[PDB]
């Protein structure tokens, strides 16, 4: 008989992420809009929530727990950030998202409870990584109002483009190539 995997989208606990979805879809095609990104090329790695109460980051772990499996569970300024592999993934645009990363609060309080951004993996010399991320960001885009970047074992520059609430990163390894690194 088919295997009985629970997708993500039919857990009780993760129910409040499986509405925000489709703000978050949104939310990443009009910030790769505005910042001229084309998105088709670029391999995705691992999109990311966002919470501010112990509470919501264990009962997102309990549900992620019934979907997936513990990858890594790291201590990242005083506070756990968890990546979990789903059996199936989350799907955005074009993209399927086998990897979620669930941090804990942390010093910056996000208000919103939900997908805050996504990390893509530009293969390569990571010494050129901010330098070749930034190349794939149009002068308009960068130029615009309320948009900004920003920077950040293996070597793990991460180039962070925003709108205030939205994000995107990008860097030079994937999670699982990350997690062989130190095994």
């Amino acid at each position: 008989g088919h295997m009985i995997m629970a997708n993500w989208q039919s857990i009780d606990e993760l129910q409040d992420i499986a509405s925000d979805l489709p703000r978050f879809i949104h939310a990443l095609d009009e910030l790769s809009r505005r910042l001229g990104l084309n998105i088709t090329p670029l391999t995705a790695d691992h999109i990311s929530l966002r919470c501010h109460q112990n509470a919501t980051a264990e009962r997102w772990r309990r549900g992620f727990e019934q979907c997936g499996e513990l990858l890594s569970e790291n201590m990242i300024n005083g506070r756990p950030i968890c990546l979990f592999k789903l059996h199936e993934p989350v799907q955005v645009a074009h993209w399927q998202f086998s990897i979620v990363e669930l941090p804990w609060p942390g010093e910056k309080r996000y208000p919103h409870e939900g997908w805050e951004h996504i990390e893509i993996v530009l293969p390569g010399d990571p010494e050129t990584l901010n330098a070749r991320a930034l190349a794939l960001l149009s002068d308009e885009g960068l130029s615009l109002p309320g948009i900004s970047v920003k920077t950040s074992r293996l070597p793990n520059p991460t180039l962070a483009v925003t709108d205030g609430k939205t994000t995107i990163k990008f860097h030079p390894w994937s999670i699982e190539e990350i997690v062989a690194s130190e095994q």
